[PDB]
Parts: structure tokens; C-alpha cells; sequence
């Protein structure tokens, strides 16, 4: 026939390795810093702090292109939820086109060798395909 996917997963404690004071700087850092940027960065900030996410993403617009919007990352998934900002309610890992971390020793910005999400990231640009129209749909089954 024509089939298959994935399911469940291993099973290994989990590691506490939480980024939000990493993204609190990202913010202040340029993603949201300026004066431009003085009344939002601390709606941001709030927002961050008034979620209860210990992993929190940067939505650009495209290749590092500044702030557009932040994310959390769903600890019981992959997908991230709208937390603030303008743009879709929630973020798959499969509309991810490439995710980066924070250099919080040379307080710069990293890429990751893989697509999918992991606690070492602190930065993702979703597709293009999603900003641009054309169509849209779930699947699964």
C-alpha cells in the first residue's frame, strides 16, 4: 500500500534548560531594541513574563530579519503557540524552515544543524510559502 509514519518516542528524563532570560536579552539585544522598539520590547518583556513558557522562539520575517512576533514552544509537543505580535496562532516544526540559537558567551546569533526544535534555539523563520498566498491545509490522515 502507501504508508507510514511516525508515533511515539524513547523515554529519558527531561533536562531543564530553559532560554527565557536568553530571549529577555535577545530582545534588548536588537530583535526588539530601540527606542522605536521602547513601548513594545516591554509589551514583549511582559508578555514573556506574564507566560508561563520557559522556552521561548523570535518569529522574523525572514533570515534573521528582525522581531516580526514571539512564540513559545509547546514542552508537550514541537509546535510553538502565538504568544504576542501578528502571525499565525500556532507553529509547526514542518512550516520551520531554519531555526538559530543564541551565542550567550559571545552574545551573538548561531544556526542549527538540524531543523527540528530543541532547547538550543533561540531564533526560527518559518516557511515562505506561508506569508506569500497560495493555499493552506492540515494533514494527517
Amino acid at each position: 500500500g502507501s504508508s507510514g509514519s511516525s508515533g511515539p518516542r524513547l523515554y529519558k528524563e527531561p533536562s531543564a534548560k530553559s532560554n527565557k532570560f536568553i530571549i529577555h536579552n535577545a530582545l534588548s539585544h536588537c530583535c526588539l531594541a530601540g527606542k522605536v522598539n521602547e513601548p513594545q520590547k516591554n509589551r514583549i518583556l511582559e508578555e514573556i513574563e506574564k507566560s508561563k513558557a520557559n522556552h521561548f522562539l523570535i518569529l522574523f520575517r525572514d533570515s534573521s530579519c528582525q522581531f516580526r512576533a514571539l512564540y513559545t514552544l509547546s514542552g508537550e509537543t514541537e509546535e510553538l503557540s502565538r504568544l504576542a505580535g501578528y502571525g499565525p496562532r500556532t507553529v509547526t516544526p514542518a512550516m520551520v524552515e531554519g531555526i538559530y540559537k543564541y551565542n550567550s558567551d559571545r552574545k551573538r546569533f548561531t544556526q542549527i544543524p538540524a531543523k527540528t526544535m530543541s532547547m538550543s534555539v533561540d531564533a526560527f523563520t518559518i516557511q515562505g510559502h506561508l506569508w506569500q498566498s497560495k493555499k493552506s491545509g492540515p494533514s494527517s490522515g
